[PDB]
């Protein structure tokens, strides 16, 4: 086999504890290059003559070009050393260790996970493991209070087509008046984009971190919201913009007024004074040349303490976690310490970050709890919506992703289908509900945290920003209640089937030709299989199911009861029809 | 080219800054699969249609199975995204990016280094970059005061053969009196193994972390050592053992007496009560069943603060750094915070850890400065002493290990030939001085910090523990001043050639049959190439040297002048001879 293609490291996403005494190990090799992977391990101080423990590494998945093996090691000593034994299609065996490769186990060496400290066990809030988040764009969700609408606000109508400078008066009061709705839908948390004192429409340039923007409400209204949401079993998530502030931030305006006399001059990155100019900037900002967004020096103790204080103020109000913006642009020390602050105030506080690239460096367990799973969307958009990729490709994109980070993180990734910065997925589906409904079925049954974008649930459509930010449709007769009930049922199923929230993921079937994909979610002895027929034609498939995994399945969506015969399960799926098979365990 | 064998990551040892605006990048590939590696980069926020930067990745070296390419990206924005352009033997062009491989740049995606914060640019003390450490085991170095010799201390003789419980009276005063000797040798720093108050002989079971063991001296004596040593240009590095404490440790004893009602019960890992027993361990300890060494609970804030106070104390005495024992078993959060303390107290304090396996997780820049380079010892023992490997294998082992951690670490790794836990290298060489010297010449010219074990500079030989703890031979008549002088010359040269202390490493030539190896240290324009004739036979070698690096070289050890012609340098080395050719720049 190609040893130069096999990889592993005693850390990161290939070696990490899941418990105080259990070490997980991942090993990858060229697809087809290895057939069996076994792990021999023992305590690091074990006598060189003592016998080693054995652990079989199952094929956890495979992507475009790699094979992935995962095994669980029992380390009662909390210290472990181990070597890999890899067997090829031709029985050729070889040990893989820290030293390298060899036919003799001794010469291969041994990887070592020094010690497993309880504090370094990746731990995330339980309520998040089986949660469903609903993304709220305040300015467009509900106008509960007309008295705070900004001047020039436009009529709230379904036919309205938002313009970049539009206003609709969306506010926190509406979110409250509509809480019965979210509860009915079944969401367990609301994620709000920025809503803090700011002069712009987007509010990404914070002016006052300790205050709700007047057009949205006030502390009183916010406290009311949090309280009314909680008694409804709904957590609250706010957006944290700590990378940069607005040009009206008290600390910045002082520097604009006092130049080097400002006690806050080092709260930013300035090249020379005076500090200011239009189309030109003598201080670092978000992206390139954005005057309204002066970068904050999160490395500075003053800045750090201040934001940490800002977090305390809002955590005092009862929020349940944060969504970090441009998180990847603030120092790690800051994030490490922030989590400590946050987790000590609330062990169940969530920390979700937004990185548009491999976020492993932030997802080891000492910083964020998870991040937005943009990969999920990319694979989902192209699979159900544009159809640029087929089922076998879709399977790969997904798998490659799962093995990207530790399970504690993969399990909590926010899987969104769109956002306030993208065209609505229904539109991406060219308006076809058959395609949209299928995707949502997948979103609601896959590994991670489903993130619902306001309105998608009743079938709102629209191009990218700002057309995706159309005012929420509240007239029941103008809403797609058929769709609305679909989301409800999917959400209800996801709540009862433990496998769907806390189960692993395994690919079941991938037909590049028929474009049908299947996977199974597992927890304990329970198994739930999902079959997706992504084609505008009726198709029939043959899935394999050895009696050991059950002999009869019940389609949780239709009640239909199918039986497997001779280790196979015959299934006929209707156009864009999805099936969710439960084995009753 | 086996694509499944190419590796990279925008973190760790494959992507790291060397300055606030300079990012280093490394790529791994199957040997021979890539002949040209170039990187195309731009600002993370740069427009799509903007001209991409170019940076050629030179081949940094190769090992047993891989090739390694390196590049330095100029990133004025401290923000960068990049894509690799790989060229094979047959001219095939493949792009490599976060998304994967493709003949098209757009489909390859791009790796991203989100942001470069100065607080994250690996930084190590300046004096350690040109330092030459000297390992001292107090008990066997020198007896400056017999009044502290424990009963049973034996005579100080060259032919003395120490037993496990022997006592010679080595003490700090002794070190003081011998400072002139050490200063002459040219060592710039002194490293003491544990020397704190302990009831045992080895002193690994700390009883009083705030006091020097009476057998070595008193606090006032240590102070005398630091000042007198400092004025000779010699630093002091103390060995700290925080993973576990002694069974006589004040905090521990409180539990042995008050049992469960011990105010310090949560400071350790205690299974059940009574708190202890003989030959049987009912509490976690170092290794397996070590009643005198109960593991300290560093995860505990009370312990952390205490160990830190202990740290502050000794740093207030003026020490210059720490050598951590069994550090790989202490939580990272602890070390991260330890560094912050130590460094704030003294930015020049050194933090060297001891971990016998891939320590990348501790060598990112937020924890240790370096570790003992055990891989170096193995490469020198098998190449110089046992002859287990030839010149080509030596080359690989060296190359592979060099590429394990970021350059800032590699440059400051402690390169030891032996220690209080092994036999004298001379013993490993079977008494062959011609071999010992060549290994030392390499040690003195390779990348890393040379570690000299007390006595080795005067040719002390001996078997492993306790024979490696033989009393220092101070009788000049009995000293191999011949070797001693050699040691001196190398140390001098090292201090005069910036490239030997701060330059990189590149293999120059390797021959498995002739057993001849050569490498080049380069810094700015200075080049110094080392040629090793590791064979007991006079050999001639033809090295390739384009006029670019110079056309004339000088052997610093003999003063011989060598000239190159048509890009070749013909050198004749005597049995086991090594040359150090300076390009005069
Ligand atoms: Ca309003
Ligand atoms: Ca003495």
């Amino acid at each position: 086999m190609l040893l130069e293609a096999i990889f592993h490291e005693a850390k990161g996403s290939y070696a990490y504890p899941i418990s105080e005494t259990q070490l997980r190990v991942r090993l990858r090799a060229k697809k087809g290059d290895v057939v069996r992977c076994e792990v021999l391990y023992a305590d690091r101080y074990a006598s060189p003559e003592e016998e080693l423990a054995h652990a079989l590494a199952g094929k956890a998945g495979s992507d475009e070009r790699f094979d992935y093996f995962e095994a669980l090691l029992e380390c009662s000593t909390k210290r472990v050393k181990y070597v890999f034994l890899l067997t090829g299609p031709q029985g050729e065996a070889v040990y893989f260790g820290e030293t390298g490769f060899s036919a003799e186990r001794s010469k291969a060496g041994v990887f070592q996970y020094a010690y497993i400290h309880r504090s370094e066990v990746f731990t995330t809030p339980e309520w998040a493991k089986e949660a469903v988040i609903y993304q709220i764009f305040p300015e467009r969700f509900a106008n509960g209070d007309p008295s705070n609408d900004p001047p020039g606000t436009e009529q709230w109508a379904k036919d309205a087509r938002p313009r970049h400078d539009s206003f609709y008066g969306g506010d926190l009061k509406g979110v409250i008046d509509r809480l019965p709705y979210l509860e009915e839908l079944g969401v367990t948390a609301l994620y709000f984009t920025p809503i803090f004192a700011s002069p712009s429409h987007h509010k990404y340039d914070t002016a006052d971190y300790l205050a709700i923007d007047p057009q949205f409400g006030d502390l009183p209204t916010f406290r009311r919201l949090v309280d009314e949401a909680h008694r409804r079993g709904i957590k609250i998530i706010l957006d944290a913009v700590f990378n940069h502030a607005g040009d009206q931030f008290f600390a910045f305006r002082d520097v604009l007024q006092k130049g080097e006399q400002s006690r806050y001059k080092d709260w930013f990155f300035i090249e020379d004074f005076p500090v200011s100019k239009t189309s030109r900037t003598n201080y670092e900002t978000y992206a390139v040349q954005v005057p309204a967004m002066p970068k904050l020096r999160t490395e500075n103790p003053e800045v750090k303490e201040y934001l940490f204080d800002v977090a305390r103020f809002w955590m005092e109000q009862g929020i349940d976690g944060w969504r970090l913006d441009v998180a990847n642009e603030v120092d790690h020390a800051f994030w490490r310490e922030f989590r400590r602050l946050v987790k000590s105030l609330n062990p169940d506080a969530l920390i979700v970050g937004e990185i548009w690239h491999d976020a492993s460096g932030w997802l080891m367990g000492d910083q964020f709890d998870s991040v937005m799973n943009y990969l999920f969307r990319e694979s989902v958009i192209r699979f159900f919506a544009t159809g640029e990729i087929h089922a076998e490709r879709f399977d790969a994109e997904l798998t490659r992703a799962r093995m990207l980070y530790p399970e504690q993180a993969a399990q909590g990734l926010w899987n969104l289908l769109d956002s306030h910065d993208t065209e609505r997925f229904l539109t991406s589906c060219g308006g076809n509900e058959a395609k949209f409904r299928l995707a949502v079925l997948f979103q609601m049954t896959y590994l991670g945290t489903p993130l619902i974008y306001y309105g998608d649930e009743i079938g709102m459509a629209g191009a990218t920003d700002p057309d995706c930010r159309r005012p929420m449709i509240w007239e029941e007769k103008e809403q797609n209640r058929g769709l609305f009930e679909f989301y409800k049922e999917l959400i209800r199923l996801r709540h009862r089937l433990a496998s769907l929230t806390r189960g692993n993921v395994r690919s079941w079937h991938a037909d590049k030709q028929a474009n049908l994909y299947a996977f199974v979610r597992t927890v304990q002895d329970q198994h739930v299989g999902v079959v997706l027929n992504n084609r505008g034609e009726k198709q029939t498939v043959l899935l394999q199911v050895p009696e050991s995994g059950g002999k009869t399945w019940l389609d949780c969506l239709t009640g239909e009861e199918v039986h497997g015969k001779q280790g196979q399960l015959k299934l006929t799926l209707r156009p864009y029809q999805g099936m969710i098979l439960w084995n009753g365990r």
